[PDB]
DNA sequence: CAGCTCTGTACGTGAGCAGTGGA
DNA sequence: CCACTGCTCAGTACAGAGCTGT
């Protein structure tokens, strides 16, 4: 359905569950503007103006962001889709990611690493918060990020104004990484 | 390709419902008016079109067991009734129009004023003053095809915020086809 | 301004949630 | 697995400019 936009050395990864039915009909990634992504992305000072999904393909050129999901079908939809499908998406993601290598993987919503953890690790982890994880992606120097989901189905995240913060700490993350090339 | 929602028409056929395109979820789902949000098969139900309450898996089974048809003007599927071309509506109507003088259903019923006020300023040449719900004066061209417009089943629409609001005009649609059925002898 | 023709606001639910906190 | 706090998302009357006319 939705296309990959992925390069070799990228600072940031975002990775949804799977593209969404106006995501995969518009043909661009966290479209909307429901969701909260690209408001945030521009608020938090890792887009210089705001923009959106048509500007998506620019966005590892020129602010190195890539962009995938776990499972490519598409679909509403989270409730839609299973486990086993998790399972081989997870495998297939990894793969991806042991091959462009990016800085930080970034989990968009809990959800998707729970599953990634218990599947990838195989650890349960207990009372989740949002942030740098320990464990790394195997066999890769690339650290997981979990940040609250995008979707604009999170109360807890009512608002982009809501959950802003944890992607102006993702930007400092990037930054501290990029210090220690030095 | 998503892709596209498919005709259940037959012939001789009591009313044929009418929207706008298929949405989203109903081109994905592959069914007519899935949701929520659509108000249409409670609707349907509560009306007393139907005998039990329905949803959109049951849509093929609708001209068979309750003489109900389904098709929409524009076949193109979009979010999104604001994302088609004033040009494509004209092709829609031309090619629904074709439909109904094939099929001839007795009532045509249109999901939603837009879709009508349209209809009429492409098909019959006029653009209706001050629209109510309900008959519509002029037939279907070479048909005895009666033209029935409901409020859009669909939920964006917030003259009828609840489908408690819509139920009207299906009871009334109800009596239409039921008078029409009537004059049957 | 009586209608009018035109692009454009702005508006009410019930899902379906992703959270957080409880049975 | 719920109850819940808040968010979204899925056409159509109405607003003003901007007309010709008692």
């Amino acid at each position: 359905t939705l296309p990959d936009i992925l390069t070799f050395n990228l600072d940031i990864v975002i990775i949804g569950i799977n593209p969404g039915l106006m995501a995969a009909y518009k043909g661009h990634h966290y479209p909307g503007p429901g969701n909260h992504f690209w408001k945030c992305l521009f608020m938090s000072g890792l887009s210089e103006v705001q923009l959106n999904h048509m500007d998506d393909h620019t966005l590892p050129g020129k602010y190195g962001i890539g962009f995938t999901n776990m499972v490519e079908r598409t679909t509403p939809g989270s409730k839609d889709l299973s486990s086993k499908e998790f399972r081989e998406g997870g495998r297939i993601l990894v793969q991806k990611l042991q091959k462009y290598q990016p800085r930080i993987a970034v989990f968009n919503g809990k959800c998707i690493y729970e599953i990634f953890s218990k599947e990838v690790f195989g650890v349960k982890v207990k009372n989740l918060e949002f942030g740098l994880q320990p464990h790394k992606i195997p066999d890769t120097e690339t650290l997981c990020y979990v940040m609250p989901s995008s979707s604009a189905r999170c109360a807890q995240f009512p608002r982009a104004q809501d959950k802003v913060h944890y992607y102006i700490k993702l930007k400092d993350l990037r930054d501290q990484l990029k210090g220690i090339e030095r």
